[PDB]
């Protein structure tokens, strides 16, 4: 570890610390840095030589994390969270916690490779037939493609071609992850993770908030199960079992948006989505991008600086380099470079995507100057939550229209409800994916869900609460949960339902502060300043303060709370209600042994 880097002397007592803070805050940002580059330049460009790059960087800020941690410990573990200054309290208790750094020198390096190799693999498997790439190949096809057969391959391809050869290497690092937080004091990673959520019953209080949401998740899962049973027919689609995992427009069933036009109850009315104008009238990856900013702009918020747009990689190479085309927001901690990385493709879904990963970008603009501990969201969901309330905005048909995206103007019960709809295929149906997967993750850490059932228990909770089922059959060699990004990738999940719930809580208060008065689903912020300061007030506030006072702060409650969802989606929530009952559907699939029988000639019979 380099001289200047290195923690220096300080007093035993509590008056021993602001001075530790300034001089790690120097170094840190060095550090962290240095670290964001590497990655940055592995995930743009994915080579063996840029995996080393990044693994070595990785070790320093290890090296660093250990000497600044040990410090903490020999002066002050005994005697340390007691009184003055709370965010130097925050500042310490992340300085002292060593994670991966406890990990012996050839486990750091071991932990550090399978990162890389895990990474590499996810963003680098391809579906063979020139091969296929998951962004933007198979993307499509799940999107577009309404054959059973295409769909099939495209679906059991990807789920072969990631999930299996992951399998031992997120055996390996599981073991190596729990290790490193065991020595922290922690039961296993899971525990860390939830950590930072500062609340004794997190789980307990999430499970209630599901309770309040699966039915209207029950209701959606019924009427667009009917809706694919009058398309793909009687042998495809059980009336009363799970819908197969590969129909619902998306590689993991997580949203169910790109099967609107299959759903669509009033197809007469406008054509609310748009993917089809953006490409008529040629709007590119940076239109999308100029377009998300100006919506900030109009706040009153940040636009996005230089080095955002000549450092960000806004389209996928068109150099065969391999990237990481998921789709992800950077801070490099130097208060100047901030990027994003996504493969852009154009489309409403893909505008909604800019506007989330444009959302992370303001957060990390407008608390840049804080200390460096504190550039965190209040929690992890407030930071996903940032961009999706504006894009609640923006997808509105008043919105649409504003900027020249929808003709017709229509303010109708029918147009309600298909705009409702609408958006419960992307936020209601993404309810129960966003719950159970660190359900299955937290299993794992745990030790409950030995690598004997990553499949069994994962196909446990898939079921469980999506109602879906695979549409091939699944043994223990495959790793279905590994091949969704985040989890080859190592980044937590529980943050996107926190988020789900919370953004419609931001969204009443924000169209509050903004004078407006009409339905909360018909509410567009665009242009209100005063929504604007409210929104930056979060932001700006990073972790120096507990969430649940930011949250009271912003919309008069200290809690995550389901009713702002609720009140949103109400009149949809009644008409599927309605529409099943009437439909005479059965809620639910208590045939939970279904599976869909293979097209004939599968996999012979496809061009
Ligand atoms: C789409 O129509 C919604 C319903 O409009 C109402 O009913 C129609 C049949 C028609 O007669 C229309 O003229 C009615 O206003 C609109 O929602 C309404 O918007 C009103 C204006 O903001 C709002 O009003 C009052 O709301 C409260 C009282 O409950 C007062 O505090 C306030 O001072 C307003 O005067 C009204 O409540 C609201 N209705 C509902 C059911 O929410 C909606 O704005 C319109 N949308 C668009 C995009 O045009
Ligand atoms: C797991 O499954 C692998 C391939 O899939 C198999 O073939 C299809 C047609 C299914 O109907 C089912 O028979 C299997 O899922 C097999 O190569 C492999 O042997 C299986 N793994 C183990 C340990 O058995
Ligand atoms: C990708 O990385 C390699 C090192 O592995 C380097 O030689 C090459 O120039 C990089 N390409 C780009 C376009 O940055
Ligand atoms: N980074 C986001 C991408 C998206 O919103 O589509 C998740 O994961
Ligand atoms: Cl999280
Ligand atoms: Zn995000």
């Amino acid at each position: 570890l380099d001289p200047g880097l290195q923690p220096g002397q300080f007093s035993a007592d509590e008056a021993g610390a602001q001075l530790f803070a300034q001089s790690y805050q120097s170094s840190a940002e060095q550090v962290l840095f240095q670290s964001v580059a590497a990655s940055w330049a592995h995930d743009t460009n994915i080579t063996a030589e840029n995996a080393r790059r990044q693994e070595e960087a990785a070790l320093l800020s290890q090296e660093f994390a250990e000497a600044w941690g040990q410090k903490a410990k020999e002066l002050y573990e005994p005697i340390w969270q007691q009184f003055t200054d709370p965010q130097l309290r925050r500042i310490i208790g992340a300085v002292r916690t060593l994670g991966s750094a406890n990990l012996p020198l050839a486990k750091r390096q071991q932990y550090n490779a399978l990162l890389s190799q895990m990474s590499r693999i996810y963003s680098t498997a391809k579906v063979c037939l020139t091969c296929w790439s998951l962004d933007p190949d198979l993307t499509n096809i799940l999107a577009s493609s309404r054959s059973y057969a295409m769909l099939l391959f495209a679906w059991e391809g990807w789920h072969n071609a990631a999930g299996i050869p992951l399998k031992p290497l997120y055996e390996d690092f599981t073991a190596l992850s729990n290790e490193a937080y065991k020595q922290d004091g922690f039961t296993d990673t899971g525990a860390y993770w939830r950590s930072w959520y500062n609340s004794p019953t997190f789980e307990d209080d999430l499970e209630h908030l599901y309770q309040q949401l699966e039915p209207l998740y029950l209701n959606l899962h019924a009427f667009v199960r009917r809706a694919l049973h009058r398309r793909y027919g009687d042998r495809y689609i059980n009336l009363r079992g799970p819908i197969p995992a590969h129909l619902l427009g998306d590689m993991w069933a997580q949203s169910w948006e790109n099967i609107y036009d299959m759903v669509v109850p009033f197809p007469d009315k406008p054509n609310l989505d748009v993917t089809s104008t953006m490409l008529q009238q040629g709007w590119q990856a940076t239109h999308m991008f100029r377009v998300a900013e100006e919506f900030f702009t109009s706040l009153e918020l940040s636009p996005m600086p230089p080095e955002f747009w000549e450092g960000s990689m806004l389209e996928k190479p068109a150099d065969g380099r391999e990237v990481v085309c998921h789709a992800s927001a950077w801070d490099f901690y130097n208060r100047k470079d901030f990027r994003i990385k996504q493969c852009t493709r154009v489309t409403m879904d893909q505008l909604s995507t800019v506007h989330h990963e444009m959302g992370h970008i303001q957060y990390y603009l407008q608390y840049k100057d804080l200390p460096v501990s504190l550039r965190r969201g209040a929690n992890p969901g407030f930071h996903e939550a940032i961009g999706d309330v504006l894009a609640l905005s923006v997808s509105t048909p008043e919105h649409l229209h504003k900027i020249g995206l929808l003709d017709r103007v229509t303010n109708d019960t029918e147009s309600d409800i298909n705009y409702l709809l609408k958006m419960a295929l992307e936020k209601i149906a993404f309810l129960p994916f966003g719950y159970l997967v660190d359900q299955w993750r937290w299993g794992v850490f745990s030790g409950r869900t030995p690598p004997s059932r990553y499949n069994f228990d994962w196909w446990y909770l898939r079921t469980k609460y999506q109602g879906i089922c695979p549409p091939v059959t699944r043994n223990e060699t495959h790793f279905d949960a590994g091949a969704k990004f985040h989890v080859p990738n190592v980044t937590p999940y529980i943050r996107y339902f926190v988020s789900f719930v919370l953004q419609f809580q931001f969204h009443e208060a924000l169209c509050k502060e903004a004078g407006y008065e009409g339905p909360l689903h018909q509410c567009d912020i665009y242009r209100s300043t005063k929504a604007g300061a409210k929104l930056r007030k979060v932001l700006r506030a990073g972790s120096s303060r507990p969430w649940q006072e930011v949250l009271k702060d912003m919309v008069g409650l200290d809690a995550l709370d389901a009713q702002p969802l609720l009140k949103y989606f109400q009149l949809v929530t009644q008409w599927l209600q309605e529409q099943n009952q009437q439909n005479g559907e059965v809620l639910g699939w208590p045939e939970y042994q279904w599976h869909p029988p293979l097209p004939d000639n599968y996999p012979e019979g496809i061009d």
